[PDB]
C-alpha cells in the first residue's frame, strides 16, 4: 500500500505587496530562505533530503528555470538531492506539496520538501521581436504578469471569469464586499493577537535607515469598514460589474515550504510533527468558471479521506475573488466562520505560486492553535482547475 | 503500485533553431501531439485522468498554461487536470514519470505525458521595464542563453561538458568520433524510414505552397570526419575540446505518450507499445551535470532487478559528445546499443521535449528489433540525471 | 551681405535600407565627407569658421553631437563651432543655407555645410523604460516610421502624397511614367559615369574581401513600365495611386560642400564650383506637404531676379512621384531639365542628407553641361519647402 | 548693413525636477505653450510670424523630430510659417534665438520666434538591436539621457570634463560648494520676492486632488546651508574628486521663448520691448575642457559689441558645474555679485535645450528689475563649444 506522509515542519515569509517590501528579493532567494528554515525547524540535515519540489509560475530571470534546484542548493540541501519545479498556476504551491508527498508515498524518498515561491513585483516584460527583429513598425513589450492573469482560451482577465461565477451562482456585490471586509478584519485580529508569529520567517530588509525586520503581512488594511468597499467601482467589465480592486485578491511576493517524511522515518527520529496528509484530489472545470474548481476537488478529496464537510475544523480556501470564494463556500455548504478564520488572498495577498504552500502552513498552524483535527486546503486555478488536500493534526 | 502500460506515442520531427517549426508556438505543438496520441490509442478525450507536460522556456503568457492549453486544444475534455513540470533537460521524461505516478497511485486510469519546446521562440526579457531603470543602460536578457547557463557559477553548459571531458578522459578525437557516427546512424535511420511511424508530419506554410515537415533537419547526410576536426572549441578559449559539431543543437519539437493502468488497457483491447518497469533520479555536482545519467541509471537498474547487459535499447541523450562518451564509459555500455539511430548531436535537443521524444524513439526501436528492455536517460543542467526502463510487450 | 561661393562638394553613394552602408554610423559618414571636402578644396582644417550638418533620426547618443563629431573626426580643428539642424527632409539644404548665413553676416570666412543620415540604423525607443510601465503591455516605438508620419494627423507621408495627387490631377499613369524615367536617367547617368567625380567611394568590409561601394544601389538597371504598373497602392487601401515603385526609398548617405566668402576664395586661388544666388523657405498645409517646393521656388526666383526659364538645372527631390509631378506641373518646369539623372525614386532619399546631396548633383551637372543657373528644392514633412539657386562659375 | 533685432516679448515655464512636476508634459506640448504666450505678450498675431526656431537635444518621441513645427502650429502660428529645430547641445536654446535673429538681420523675416524646449524626465531608452535582431546573447537598452551627457570623443561624463577644468584652473571644492550654496540662496530670495512672477507662464498640473498651478522652480533648496554641500561625496571620479551632486546642475524639464522683430516693424507697431540684440559669438574648445567655452565666446562677443566686461550690468552664465562656472568667472574677471544674481543651473536646474532661451528671459527681466543697460548671456556646450550674446535694455 501507499506510505503515510507526515508533515513535520512548515514556514512562510510574510507576504509583500506589489512593488512593496520584498520587491528586491528574487524567487530563488526567497525559496532558499524557506528551505533553510524548514530544515532547521524539522531538525533535519541538508544531507538527508530525498526530493525537493517547488511551485512557481512567472520566471523573472534565467535562474528561475532552475528554481527548485537553486532554492535547494542555496538553502543548504546537498547536491545529491533531486529538485523539480512545477507549474499548476495558482495551485502550484499545493501541487508542489502533493508532488513531494507522492515521492514519499511511492517509497522513492523518506524525506521531501514541498514549497512555493513567487515574486510578482519582479515579473518581467518580454519582447518577442527582439531575437529576430521587427524590421519596421511598432512592436510590443509583453507584460508577463498580466499575461499570466489572462485565461489563455478566451484571453480575458481572471477577473472576468470571477464575474461569470458571481452571475451563475448568484453572488451579489454586497456579499462579495461583506466577505472582503471580514477577511481584512480577521487578518488584522490575527496580526494583533500574534497568531502568525511562529509560522513566519522574518526577512531583514536593507533600508537606508538601517536593517528592519519584515515579519508582517503588509496588504492588510487594519482600519477597514464597509464604505471602503462600497465606494469602489467594478474593474473588469463595463456593464453590471461586481468585482472590484477591493474584493479581489492582491498580487504579491512570498515563499513558503513544508518538510515531510515517511511515517516510519518520523517515528524513528522522534519528531513532534504538524500533521499527516490524509488525501488530495484534483479537478478541471470550464476555464470560464475556473473560480468554482475547489468544489469538485474538495468533494473528491473528502470521498478519498472517508470524511464529510462537517468533520473539517479548519478550511483554507484561497480568496482569489470574493465572487468565487463565496460561491465555493455556498456550493460546498461550508460554515463561513471556519473558512479562512484569519483572512486569505483578499487581505493577506495572493503570491501565486507560493500561495498554496503558504496556506497549507496557515491551516496546519491554525489546527494547533485551536486543537482541531482536520483541515482542508483548496484553491481555484486559472485555465479551469481545482486542487484540494486534507491534513490531520497529530 | 499499479502497472503502467504505454499504449501509444508520437513526436514531431525536430526543427532547427530558426527553422521549419519557428512559427509554431509550444502550446500549438503540444496540442498537435496530444490529439494524435489520443487517436493512435483510440481513446476518447473524455477518458483522460491527467495530462503532464515538460517545458522549460516560456515564450509567451500562454506557455505558463502549457499543459492545460495543449490538453484542451488537443481535444482533452476540460474536466482533466493538467500540469506543467520543469526539470530542465529531463522535463520531457519527468512529465512521463509524473503522469505514470498518477496511475501507480490509482488517481487515474489514463494519463498523457509529454514535452514541448520552441527555442527559436525563446524571448528576451527586460527586468527593469516594470518599475523602470531611471538612469544608466539596462539589459535585454536572452532567456534561451540564460536557460543554457548553470545558475551557480554562471557558466555555459558547455563548460560543464569540458569539466566532464577532463575528469573522465574523453579526448577531442573520441568526441568527434561519436559526433560523426551519431550523424551517420541518423541519416541511415532516416533513409531506411525508421522514424516514419513515430513522426507526426506538420504542414508548414511556404510561399512555394503547402509542404510537409516530417524529417529531422539537423542531420548532415554527407558527413565525414573532416567536418568535425576542422571546427575548434567554443566554450573555453584554450585547452578546449567541445565544439559546435560535437555538441547538440538547440531545437524545436514536441512529443507525447498515452498510458493506462494494466486493467484499463486490457479492458479496451488496445495493443500497447511497452510497460514501465522502473525509474530513478539523481543529483550530482552542477559543474559535472553531464554525468548525471550514470547514478540515475544504476539506481533504476537496481529497482528493476536488471543489469546493463539486459538492456537491448539505450536512448541516452547526447547533450555533448564530451558527456555522452563518459556516460557510456562509466556505465560499461555497448556503443552499438546506445543511440542506434543518433541522438542530440545529429537529431537535435529541443530541451523540454527531448526526454519524451527519446522515450518515443526507444519504444519504437524495441518493436523494430524485437527487443525486451529499453533504457531512457539524460543529463540535466544544474546537476541531475533521470532514467527510466521500459519492457516491450 | 557678402557673396558666398561653393568651392568644393562631395557625396557618398546612396545605400539601400539594410544595405551596403548599414554598418556606418551617421557620424562616421559625416566625418568621411568632411575630410574629403576639405581636401578637395585644399583647405586646412584649422581654417574653418563653422560646420553645420542636417540630420533627422538619432541612431545613438553620439548623433546628438553629429556636426561636432563629424567635424572633429573629419579633421576640423576643435576651435570651430559646429551645429546640427533638423528641418526634416530639407535638413541637408538647410545646413548649407545656415552655413552660408555665417559667411553672409561676416561671422566666418569658411564654412562647411552637409547632411548625414542612416535610416538602416534608425532605432526603436521604449518611452516607458525610464520610470516603468508597471502594468499592461508597453510599446516599442519605431523611430524611423515615426519620422515618416505627419505629427498632426498621424498619417504616413504617403497619404499626403495621395492628397497632392487628388488636388493636382496626378494620375497613377503619370506617376509610374515619372518613376520609370527616373530610373532610366539614373542607370544612364551611372553608365556614362556622371556621378564618378562627385562620389566618395567607401570600402565596405565583406567576407569576400575588400570591396569599394561607389554606385547608388537603389537603381533598377533593367526597368520597364511593367515593373511599376504591376505594383499597387500601399498608403490608402481603396482609391489609391502611390505604390512602393513610384515612391522614393529610405536610404543611408552623407554629403557636404565647403564654402567661402568671395574675398577668401580669391585670395586662396581655389577654382570654385558655383556661387549662392538666393534661397527661400515656405510653409504649406501639412496634409499637402509635397507641394512645399512651389512657393519656395517662386520666392527664391523673386529674390534672385530670375524666372523659371533661366534655370538650366533643377534638382527637385522626388519624395513621391505624386508630389514631384505636381511640383513640375504647378511651376511650369521642363521635365527635361528636372532631375536629368534621376532623383529620390531611383537614387534614394537618405532624408537629412538628401538636400546636401542633391545640391552636389546640381552643381556637377552645371559643370557637365556648361549651364549657368541651378535650382535645388524639396518638400518637407510637416508642411514646408526649401529652395536655393546657384550660379555656375 | 544688418538689420537691428528687437526682442519684444519673452516667457519661460517654471523648471521641473527630473521625474517631477512636468514629467507628463511632452517637449512639443511645452513648446506650444510658450509659443502661444509669447505671441500674446507681444500682441502679435499668429498669422504674422516669419520664422520659428527651437532648440532641442533629446528626442523623446517621433513628434520631437518635428519639434519647432509642432510647437509653432499648436501654439497658434499659421501654417505658412517656416519652423526649424536646432541642436547645439546645452547651447541650443540660445542658438535658436541667434538663428531666429539671423533671419531678421538678413531681411528674410520681420518677426521670428526663438525658443527651446526639453523634457529630460521623458528622455527615452533605445534598443539598437530591435530592428534587425540580436539573434543570441544579451543586448542593451541604451539610456539616451546619460548618453547625451557623455562626451562623444572620450566617452566620459560631462562631470569628468568639469573635473578637468577645476584642476587646470585651480577651482577648489570649497569654492565650488560656496558657489553652489550661494546659488540656492539667491534663487530662494528671488522666489520669495517674486522676481520671477512676470516671466513665468504657470502650468496647470492635473493632480488627483484637482488642478494646481505649477509656477515655481522646484529644484531650489530654500533651507540650504554649507554642510548640505560639505557632507556630499564626489560623483564622477574615484580619486581627488571635487564635483558632487550638490555642486553640479540638475537635469530638468522646461521650455522658454522670445519673440523678436526688426527694429522697423517694432517701431511701426509701437511695441514696448524688452531689449535689442547687440552681438553674439561662438567658440569651440578642447572637448575635455568644454566647461570653459564661455570665455572665448564672451571675449569675441564683447569685441563685436565694442564693449568691455565692466559695461555688463547683468550676466547669465549657466552654472552647468560650479567647477566650470567658477573658472569662467575667474578667467573673464567678472564680479560674482553680478553673475547669476538670482541663481542658475545648480539651484534652478538645467533643462538642456531650453536652458539658453530660458536664461535669456531671466537676463532681460533682471535688466528691467534694476534699470540696467547691458546683459551677457553665455553657456558652455558639451563636445567643447561656447556661445554668448549681449542684449541692451531699451
Amino acid at each position: 500500500a501507499a506510505k503515510e506522509v507526515v508533515v513535520v515542519s512548515g514556514v512562510r515569509t510574510a507576504i509583500g505587496d506589489f512593488g512593496g517590501s520584498l520587491k528586491d528579493f528574487s524567487p530563488t532567494d526567497l525559496g532558499a530562505k524557506v528551505v533553510s528554515e524548514v530544515l532547521s525547524r524539522a531538525n533535519v540535515s541538508g544531507d538527508a533530503v530525498g526530493h525537493v519540489v517547488f511551485g512557481h509560475v512567472v520566471n523573472t530571470e534565467p535562474k528561475d528555470m532552475y528554481l527548485a534546484r537553486v532554492a535547494a542548493i542555496n538553502g543548504g540541501v546537498a547536491q545529491h538531492t533531486p529538485a523539480l519545479t512545477v507549474n499548476r498556476l495558482c495551485g502550484s504551491g499545493l501541487q508542489a506539496i502533493v508532488s513531494a508527498a507522492q515521492t514519499i508515498m511511492l517509497g522513492d524518498a523518506d524525506v521531501a520538501i514541498g514549497g512555493g515561491s513567487e515574486n510578482m513585483s519582479r515579473a518581467p516584460y518580454t519582447v518577442p521581436s527582439a531575437r529576430f527583429g521587427q524590421r519596421m513598425g511598432d512592436a510590443k513589450l509583453v507584460d508577463m504578469m498580466l499575461g499570466a492573469l489572462h485565461d489563455p482560451f478566451q484571453t480575458i482577465h481572471m477577473g472576468v471569469t470571477a464575474e461569470n461565477v458571481a452571475r451563475k451562482y448568484g453572488i451579489t456585490r454586497d456579499a462579495q464586499d461583506a466577505l472582503a471586509l471580514e477577511s481584512h478584519r480577521r487578518a488584522a485580529r490575527a496580526i494583533a493577537e500574534g497568531r502568525f508569529k511562529d509560522q513566519i520567517l522574518p526577512i531583514s530588509i536593507r533600508t537606508k535607515k538601517g536593517e528592519v525586520a519584515f515579519d508582517t503581512d503588509e496588504h492588510v488594511r487594519h482600519d477597514a469598514g464597509p464604505d471602503d468597499f462600497t465606494k469602489l467601482k467594478p474593474v473588469f467589465v463595463k456593464e453590471d460589474g461586481t468585482v472590484t480592486a477591493g474584493n479581489a485578491s492582491g498580487i504579491n511576493d512570498a515563499a513558503a515550504a513544508v518538510l515531510m517524511m515517511s511515517a516510519d522515518a518520523a517515528r524513528a527520529q522522534g519528531v513532534k510533527p504538524l500533521a499527516r496528509l490524509v488525501a488530495y484530489a484534483h479537478a478541471g472545470v470550464d476555464p470560464a468558471y475556473m473560480g468554482i474548481g475547489p468544489v469538485p476537488a474538495t468533494q473528491k478529496a473528502l470521498e478519498r479521506a472517508g470524511l464529510k464537510i462537517t468533520d473539517l475544523d479548519v478550511i483554507e480556501a484561497n480568496e482569489a475573488f470574493a465572487a468565487q470564494a463565496c460561491a465555493v463556500t455556498q456550493e460546498l455548504g461550508l460554515d463561513p466562520a471556519k473558512v479562512n478564520p484569519n483572512g486569505s488572498g483578499i487581505s493577506l495577498g495572493h503570491p501565486i505560486g507560493a500561495t498554496g504552500a503558504l496556506i497549507t502552513v496557515k491551516a496546519l498552524y491554525e489546527l494547533k492553535r485551536i486543537g482541531g483535527r482536520y483541515a482542508l486546503v483548496t484553491m481555484c486555478i486559472g485555465g479551469g482547475q481545482g486542487i484540494a488536500a486534507i491534513f490531520e493534526n497529530i
